[PDB]
């Protein structure tokens, strides 16, 4: 099945790359929780942090390691790189290995670690 | 299917926790490559590094996040914590999110990132 991978890719394209914070509630369950590099973030803080960042001059590109996907009912894991650009600064690339679990076609949990750590 | 998860758990129990480096060739394909925190390590360096470390006074415990597994044909992803103890030192816990791809019931690729970074 390609559903979970297609959903994850669509979220990255239409929410992240497009910096469209209004789509967070379309892609994420209201009870969503993110685990990332030692932090546990509930929906409210995830959403507000992205609303703030997406209002800045930042831009994002994404690359997927096409050899690293794992797909199962309502779940996906993969390896991605997010490249961030800011005005007058050199782009930076961060590697993210993440697991996403879905409920009713919205993301309910993500567990991820990054290299380098964003902290 | 439970095959890939069972294999990964057996490798962690019988190779890592037991510090049995002689089992590396039983669990890993001769063409295995590890991607970890920005490093790409082929079989030779992976094996030799583990033969050396396992000869030291170190010990390992493992915890699996039982809510984070993703399983597919010949592939698994999960979230684990490795706790390392050394004589006269406090134990340290590292979080690892990893994806393992299998060929013929041996691990052929791992892609992982850790928190904190072991580097």
């Amino acid at each position: 099945s390609m559903v979970s991978i297609a959903l994850l890719r669509e979220m990255f394209e239409k929410m992240v790359v497009a910096k469209n914070a209004e789509l967070i509630g379309h892609y994420y369950d209201p009870d969503f929780v993110m685990y990332s590099d030692g932090l546990r973030q509930e929906f409210a803080e995830f959403n507000e942090g992205h609303r703030k960042i997406y209002a800045s001059a930042i831009s994002y590109a994404i690359e997927y390691d096409e050899d690293a996907w794992v797909q199962a009912p309502d779940r996906v894991a993969g390896r991605v790189w997010i490249t961030t650009s800011r005005p007058g600064e050199k782009p930076t690339r961060i590697e993210v290995i993440l697991i996403a679990a879905y409920r009713d076609c919205r993301i309910h949990r993500i567990w991820e670690t990054t290299w380098p750590s964003w902290r």
